[PDB]
């Protein structure tokens, strides 16, 4: 990584911006590569700017009352604001006085003897130096600006992430990933970009005054009505300002509610397209666009009469400041166009350099103390206390989770509870479903707050939760997690949890790259490498949170002898279990039930008890657009004729008429002038050419939304599973935030200013053939620096803007599994590893702001140069009377002014499409693609399955058949493939193979008609943001009699009872409400209601009681009477009712028909049973 020459570069290079030309040079020709990206510049790494605003933000806290955030940040970046501040007021004044000098030089040009022919000289000097100051002075402050806003973002963002880690459980339920998401995206360019207008709320004034001045000695008593007029546009324009804001924030309560719902559905997809969850889904996502678009078009629309404020107000304005004193004596046409020309000026800095000063300013404060509210928020105290007895104590503890009982004080989930545990000693808490076992482990740990009580540990602690959680990393690292590596103790963990084998099956040896949570590695894989986690980090307490319910039983037997028994056999460990071995084992037990300590003591006692085809992919895809375009273009044409007819009838004109003082030596040059000074009104867009084209363009953006989700979904999955979770929560709310808001405003400017200097040209061309080709040497030059610009952005933007994605997909994990990060205390790694991202996306960013200005730079000194040429070459070839090459030249660049506002909105537009480029690189996704289910019999012949294209042998020459209604029950030891079976036969991933149901085969019916014979309750359970009616069945075909009669099979009485709304509670997080049983029991009702006549259970127990367990065999009597089931159990009990047994080794399948000969088939599989089990299976 080569060191920016920022830091070593001569001050004529950072005040030319010279040292930026070596990128555009690799980049013209050839495709940037990725070591071309300079390293950031020392100052703006994330460390020095975190640290900086925590010192001067936590000071801020110490002293006052009522901390302020915006305090310290002003104490922090003050000065070098207003040192800016300074040079923007000067490079801001330099456009007020340059028309007074542009006055008299155009004077000049009329033969009668004025004093100017011998000041002419004297003026062009001082014009072209003005110029050149302008451009020196202008630009530097404006990307200094831009740095400021940088920095104060990237310290902003480090302290966002400081504080999310810190954050207090009982907090986190009411934040989900929406408010996070929204205030990082909704920040990102527009509080960086928004820092070059933040002066203009106080330079806006100073300009008026010092132009009221200068139009006052010009026109005597009306400019007083001008600025009158001027007043009510303004009071006008706040107006609308506060409209549009009423109508931001309440898009802005709904927009998190569709992000979490995409996020939601998109990192669990597996279960929606194995449940055909299609249509129903779309429904909702679309229900909530159609609010957020209903209130984004009310403010499309405010905002654009906003800015045809400048566009339509320019004849009025000079109209009503030139009619009072035109009546009472009269005009001499210089007054008239030095009038227009500072009228010019006065439009554009009290039109749209005021009003978005003030709305970039409510918004910047607006989001600060937003920031500052989110920084208030209860922070998790600990106090794990160093010194100890090696002893654990626990006594006399309740337990509320949320804060209102806590308060006031519904039954606690947890009441009058006492143990004591030495050193060397475990306990095996046990409980029936619902207990609280995890409630304990967490009020163990602190996290949960206990309402009454007493509690005692070492501060060495290590977990190891119920829900696996996998950070994106190589395994080694992901075992390791933020330690100094070591060979002996980490082959000692390896050995223990036996992942030796599984470890073998992988491609590459050890370390493999795992995605976002890890839906690379199957169940039981995971399960041991968290459980390897727990036990490789060394600690004096252990809190093993039931780590044994994704495994066979034979596995269990050896990890449980090998590593809890025999490997760590002196330091305290919590153990979580629903087997009599383990407690036979057991030194202590603590047997919950309904949040009461049902039983304590020892098990003796028990025992004594009892490009350009974008800009047209765009365009075309909806036909509004064709047609506002093309209706818009004919009445332009129409107004450019009616300007023709005038310009041709005044031309014409045969000349006590005092109404305008024109006379022939000045007419001829200065009617055209006076016309060019006043295009942009006549070529204006009203409100019946505007409203039509936003609307069509928010109409588009719907459209283009609609399609870019709708071919996500039904990708194949072979595709969807290489992508992250970041790569799509950065598209779906930034690339249609995008398409939502700036677009259709900046792409209608761009249309404006195309339009108006077409037309201007136009019609001076067809009076004053000449000035064409005087312009024509200028709108070349303009292009070909443009098309030589557009090589470097239109590759850089994509290389920083996909640099988004390590953000977000860094930040979800943390927040996601943020409990077990907590738990070991590794706050620093991962606030180093987010340091990281954020300095790879500065490293982008920074250098392509870097470039645009340079761009700006370049354009602006194009222009200057042409100018001064102009001015010179006119005023010099002036002859002792009627200088007419002057005119030619000088009325062409008065146009180049408007038009080099048109390239620089240009450049913005092609910037902004960019966007558009990347969701049709989304919408350019592969496509996947009498009663007829009779009896079921199923036939598989020749079947194999492939996870990647031509990856490596998960199964090989498969085959098999099922009977009508003979339950089959599938086994074999973990990371067999199991569950890849299960889901290789809904064909979701790439298959091989053919199958005959009943007479038809996979090719002689279509997929979604196929899907449909099968019902699901897959390992991963799916429950997001809704309603109990709403979750159970979307698509709404059964009513509550239904749901209700259900709901008692499956046991659920006594969850929907507790909780206030019955089949109308919110659920938010995921269910994180919610018990793991409780889920299961609840996608096993889920399937229950979809009576499908095959279906595949894949562990429909995973770690559930001895008890609750019944319910289960007992829904597969009454309720699956006759439908074939595809069964796949590890718990050995739930063999006893299958007929046949599908044994999966070494990737294939043997079938039996009874139980004793595959038992005796495999002798070391026989000594794994518990006694009480075996005597049932073997009589
Ligand atoms: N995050 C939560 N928010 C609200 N209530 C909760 C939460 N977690 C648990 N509960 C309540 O606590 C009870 C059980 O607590 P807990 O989740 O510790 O049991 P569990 O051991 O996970 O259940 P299982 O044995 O099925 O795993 C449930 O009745 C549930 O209503
Ligand atoms: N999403 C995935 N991407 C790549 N490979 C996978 C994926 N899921 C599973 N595999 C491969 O399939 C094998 C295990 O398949 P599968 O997940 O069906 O086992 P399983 O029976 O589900 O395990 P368990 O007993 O824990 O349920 C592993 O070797 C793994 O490499
Ligand atoms: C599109 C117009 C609508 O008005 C008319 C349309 C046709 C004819 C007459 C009037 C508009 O929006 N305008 N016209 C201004 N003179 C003006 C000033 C400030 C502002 F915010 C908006 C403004
Ligand atoms: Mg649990
Ligand atoms: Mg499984």
């Amino acid at each position: 990584m080569q060191r920016s020459p920022l830091e070593k570069a001569s001050v004529v290079s950072k005040l030319f911006f010279s040292w930026t030309r070596p990128i555009l040079r690799k980049g013209y020709r050839q495709r940037l590569e990725l070591s071309d990206i300079y390293q950031i510049p020392s100052v703006d790494s994330a460390d020095n700017l975190s640290e900086k605003l925590e010192r001067e933000w936590d000071r801020e806290l110490a002293s006052k009352k009522n901390p302020k955030l915006i305090n310290a940040l002003r104490r922090c970046f003050f000065w070098r604001f207003m040192f800016y501040g300074i040079f923007l007021y000067l490079g801001e004044v330099t456009k007020a006085v340059q028309p007074l000098l542009l006055g008299r030089i155009i004077a000049s040009y009329d033969p009668d003897n004025k004093e100017e022919r011998s000041i002419a000289i004297y003026l062009g000097i001082g014009l072209c130096l003005l110029f050149i100051v302008r451009t020196l002075l202008l630009h530097p402050a404006i990307f200094g600006l831009h740095h400021i806003g940088m920095q104060m973002r990237i310290a902003m963002f480090s302290l966002i992430y400081k504080k999310t880690l810190k954050l207090s459980s009982r907090v986190l339920d009411k934040i989900s990933i929406g408010q996070l998401v929204s205030l990082l995206s909704n920040n990102l360019n527009k509080f960086d970009e928004g820092l070059a207008l933040a002066h203009f709320v106080w330079i806006a004034p100073l300009q008026v005054a010092l132009l009221m001045g200068l139009i006052w000695e010009l026109l005597q008593a009306s400019a007083f009505c001008g600025l009158g007029f001027l007043i009510v546009l303004a009071l006008f324009q706040a107006g609308l300002g506060r409209m549009m804001m009423k109508y931001r924030d309440q898009r802005a309560g709904k927009i998190s509610e569709r992000l979490v719902i995409t996020s939601e559905m998109i990192e669990n997809i597996q279960s929606v397209k194995a449940y055909c969850w299609e249509e129903a889904m779309e429904k909702m996502i679309e229900n909530l666009r159609q609010t957020e678009l209903k209130l984004t078009r009310k403010a499309a629309y405010v905002r654009y009469f906003n800015s045809s404020a400048f566009f339509f107000s320019g004849f009025f304005v000079v109209f009503l400041s030139v009619l009072p004193y035109a009546l009472i004596k009269g005009i001499i046409l210089r007054k008239i166009f030095t009038t227009i020309s500072f009228c010019i000026v006065l439009r554009m800095a009290v039109t749209r350099q005021f009003p978005w000063a003030v709305q970039t300013w409510y918004d910047s404060l607006g989001a600060i103390n937003k920031i500052q509210d989110f920084l208030q928020k209860q922070e998790y105290k600990t106090l794990e206390y160093n010194l100890t007895t090696t002893e654990v104590v626990m006594e006399n503890v309740t337990a509320f989770w949320e804060e209102g009982f806590g308060e006031l004080f519904g039954t606690p989930v947890l009441k009058d509870i006492n143990f004591k545990i030495e050193r060397g000693q475990l306990l095996a808490v046990a409980g029936s479903t619902g207990a609280g076992k995890t409630s304990l482990l967490m009020v163990i740990m602190g996290e949960l707050e206990p309402s009454e009580g007493k509690i005692k540990h070492s501060g060495r602690i290590s977990f190891c939760s119920q829900f696996s959680w996998i950070m994106p990393g190589t395994i080694k690292e992901n075992i390791i997690f933020g330690v100094s590596y070591d060979e002996y103790r980490y082959r000692s963990v390896i050995k223990a949890c036996q992942l030796e084998e599984d470890i073998s099956k992988f491609a590459e040896k050890d370390n493999i790259v795992l995605g976002e949570g890890g839906i690379t590695l199957s169940g039981g894989q995971r399960a041991r490498i968290s459980l390897a986690r727990a036990v490789y980090k060394d600690a004096d307490l252990y809190l093993l949170d039931s780590p044994f319910g994704y495994l066979d039983v034979l596995t269990e037997k050896e990890i449980f002898e090998s590593c809890v028994c025999k490997l760590m056999a002196n330091k305290t460990r919590i153990l979580v279990t629903s087997k009599m071995e383990h407690l036979k084992k057991a030194d202590k037990i603590l047997i919950l039930h309904e949040g009461s300590s049902y039983f304590y003591g020892t098990f003796s006692e028990l025992q004594n008890l009892q490009t350009w085809n974008t800009y047209l992919r765009y365009i075309t895809v909806h036909k509004s657009l064709i047609f506002v375009l093309i209706w818009c273009l004919v009445i332009f044409l129409a107004e450019v004729a009616a300007s023709l007819v005038v310009l041709w009838l005044l031309g014409n004109t045969p000349l006590n008429n005092s109404y305008a003082v024109i006379i022939t030596s000045t007419s001829s040059y200065y009617v055209f002038y006076i016309y060019v000074g006043v295009a942009d009104t006549l070529l204006a867009m009203g409100f019946f050419r505007g409203l039509p084209l936003v609307h069509t363009l928010i109409t588009v953006s719907k459209i283009l939304h609609h399609k870019m989700l709708h071919s996500v979904l039904q990708a194949p999955m072979s595709t969807l599973n290489t992508l992250k979770a970041g790569g799509i929560l950065n598209r779906f709310s930034k690339d249609i935030a995008i398409l939502d808001d700036l677009l259709p405003l900046t792409i209608f400017d761009f249309i404006q200013l195309l339009l108006i200097v077409i037309g201007a040209i136009a019609v001076v061309a067809v009076l004053q053939p000449y000035i064409f080709v005087a312009t024509v040497p200028v709108i070349v030059a303009f292009i070909m620096l443009r098309a030589y610009f557009l090589q470097t952005s239109q590759q850089l933007k994509q290389l920083e803007s996909e640099g988004r994605s390590p953000i977000f997909t860094h930040l979800v994990t943390s927040l996601k599994g943020l409990w077990t990060l907590r738990a070991f205390g590794r706050q620093p790694y991962f606030e180093t590893l987010f340091h990281k991202a954020l300095n790879l996306h500065t490293a982008n960013w920074f250098l392509y702001l870097s470039t645009l200005r340079w761009f700006q730079m370049r354009i602006e000194m194009i222009f200057v140069i042409f100018f001064i040429a102009v001015t010179f070459i006119s005023i010099l070839t002036t002859g002792e009377g009627e200088g007419r090459v002057g005119i030619i030249l000088t009325l062409a660049m008065n146009i180049m002014s408007t038009l080099q506002w048109a390239v620089n909105s240009s450049i913005d537009v092609d910037s902004l499409m960019r966007s558009v480029s990347r969701v049709f690189k989304f919408i350019d996704m592969p496509t996947e693609g009498d009663i007829w289910p009779s009896g079921g019999q199923m036939t598989v012949k020749d079947l194999t399955a492939k996870y990647t294209e031509g990856g490596n042998a998960i199964l090989e020459n498969i085959s098999f058949s099922i009977s009508p209604g003979q339950r089959v029950g599938l086994l074999g030891r973990t990371g067999s493939g199991k569950s890849t079976l299960l889901s290789a036969f809904l064909r979701l991933l790439n298959t091989e193979g053919e199958i005959q149901i009943d007479g038809v085969s996979w090719d002689s019916i279509t997929l979604q008609q196929w899907r449909k014979a099968f019902g699901v309750i897959p390992q991963k359970v799916f429950i997001f943001s809704g309603t109990f009616r709403k979750n159970l069945d979307p698509y709404e075909q059964w009513s509550d009699q239904e749901i209700w009669k259900v709901a008692d099979e499956v046991g659920l009485r006594s969850v929907i009872e507790q909780f206030p709304g019955k089949l109308d509670f919110v659920l938010v997080d995921g269910g994180c409400v919610l018990s793991h049983g409780h889920k299961q029991l609840m996608c096993l009702a889920r399937s229950v209601l979809s009576k499908a006549k095959i279906l595949l259970l894949d562990q429909p127990s995973a770690h559930l009681d001895p008890v609750t367990y019944q319910i289960i065999r007992r829904t597969l009597k009454q309720a699956f009477a006759d439908c074939t089931v595809i069964l796949c159990e590890h718990r050995i009990e739930a063999m006893l009712e299958c007929q046949q047994f599908l044994v999966i080794e070494e990737n294939k399948v043997r079938q039996y028909d009874s139980i004793q000969k595959l038992l005796n088939e495999r002798s070391l599989f026989r000594q794994a049973i518990s006694p009480s089990d075996r005597v049932k299976l073997f009589p």
